[PDB]
């Protein structure tokens, strides 16, 4: 795969080039956010197709990864957009919501603060978002065929490429070897929090009777082949 | 203040190894075949006994007791199921296809079916054991990972402002940096190149994200069965910590 030949700088360029635009709300709160997330999803699918290595996978494995990652991806984008607005979640430039408008809100806000405190760079962000896409679903492949084993191996190799890329960016920025490893750890541990927030978000989508809103396997499959 | 941040990599490993809890047994000779209730009974009984020893273990994780009692409990509240789960996965590593809940309670995938919605978590736990096996996870790495879960899982949900809260969060991040250094030291000692060290560290920390997911699914299923009574309260944890 061409993905496994990329330098750190090419991987970053690829991910930066693939970035979706920031969309605006049409501007009911749940109505606006749902409409926005639906439009974001179309772009996420096209973004995913541009993440190096992703289209080397079967369609089935592409969908499984997107099924497992979609809410975490939306969330990390939200946190990134909100970074320079302490106390507020910038769902869109015309939909900026404060804490008063809560437990999920608070978790999202804590994550933005952590990104701010770490001075998270755009190049690091796109790497993290790609890790989420490839990592979130990799441990729940149901098949045990040779093909499935080959697919999981490929994902882990691309994930290794993204690690190397993160370390390269840090070394370029002048971090010592020790600082490089510590910052890599700090970034990857936040992913564990993003998973948690996705899980809480999902359970809250269900709790509001919005089970209709999560993209099915079939929806994603049809969107991928489109 | 605290000498936790002054430990070397070797002292940190020694501390964590020394702090490791015992392996407990399940209730002896239960009525086999299991019902849903009796399976849940055995696991609950086991988890409850394990919890006491986890708290003793936690108190020996360097830096943990430098935190307020409130922050200690918050961390344990957020991590307890992930901690039980990673212990289960480690115990089961050398038993492919099976979950070694205890030396006298080894369960294969088919026995997960004896409780509704159980088999999917069973499957995720088994996939994780396979991943640990494939990576040849070492005991010294495992104790590092288990400590990361304890300190990391709840750190982002001290939403508190204030100097004390900032100091607490900073201390946790510093101890977490110390555990990272320790993991890297172990890898370098074992002869890994710099590139291999960073890649293995990443692979280990990314599995933590799957353990979180499994904890969340487990919890949602505990609730779904009407077992909210099974999760340790703030008060229980606090009383066990001060004991
Ligand atoms: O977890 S919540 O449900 C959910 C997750 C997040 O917010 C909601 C959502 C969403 C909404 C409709 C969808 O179809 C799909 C996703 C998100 C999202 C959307 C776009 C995007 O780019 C990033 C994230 N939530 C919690 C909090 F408020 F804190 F964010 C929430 C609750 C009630 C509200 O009234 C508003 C939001
Ligand atoms: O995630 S589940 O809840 C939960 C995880 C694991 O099984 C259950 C459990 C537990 C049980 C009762 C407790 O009070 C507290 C913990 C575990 C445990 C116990 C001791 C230990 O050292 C390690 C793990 N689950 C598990 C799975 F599905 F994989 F079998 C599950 C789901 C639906 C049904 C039945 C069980």
């Amino acid at each position: 795969s061409l993905a496994l030949s990329l330098t750190a700088d090419q991987m970053v360029s690829a991910l930066l080039d693939a970035e979706p635009p920031i969309l605006y709300s049409e501007y009911s709160m749940m109505g606006l956010l749902t409409n926005l997330a639906d439009r974001e999803l179309v772009h996420m699918i096209n973004w995913a197709k541009r993440v190096p290595g992703f289209v080397d996978l079967t369609s089935h494995d592409q969908v499984h990864l997107l099924e497992c990652a979609w809410l975490e991806i939306l969330m990390i984008g939200l946190v990134w957009r909100s970074m320079e607005h302490p106390g507020k979640l910038l769902f869109a430039p015309n939909l900026l919501l404060d804490r008063n408008q809560v437990e999920i809100f608070d978790m999202l806000l804590a994550t933005s603060s952590r990104f701010r405190m770490m001075n998270l760079q755009g190049e690091e962000f796109v790497c993290l978002k790609s890790i989420i896409l490839l990592n979130s679903g990799v441990y729940t492949f149901l098949s045990s065929t040779l093909k499935s084993l080959e697919e999981k191996d490929h994902i882990h190799r691309v994930l290794d490429k993204i690690t190397d890329t993160l370390i390269h960016l840090m070394a370029k920025a002048g971090l010592t070897l020790q600082q490089q490893h510590q910052r890599l750890a700090q970034l990857l541990l936040i992913l564990s929090h993003i998973r948690h927030m996705s899980n809480k978000g999902m359970e809250h989508l269900y709790s509001m009777k919005c089970k209709n809103v999560v993209p099915s396997y079939d929806l994603l499959l049809e969107m991928l082949d489109a």
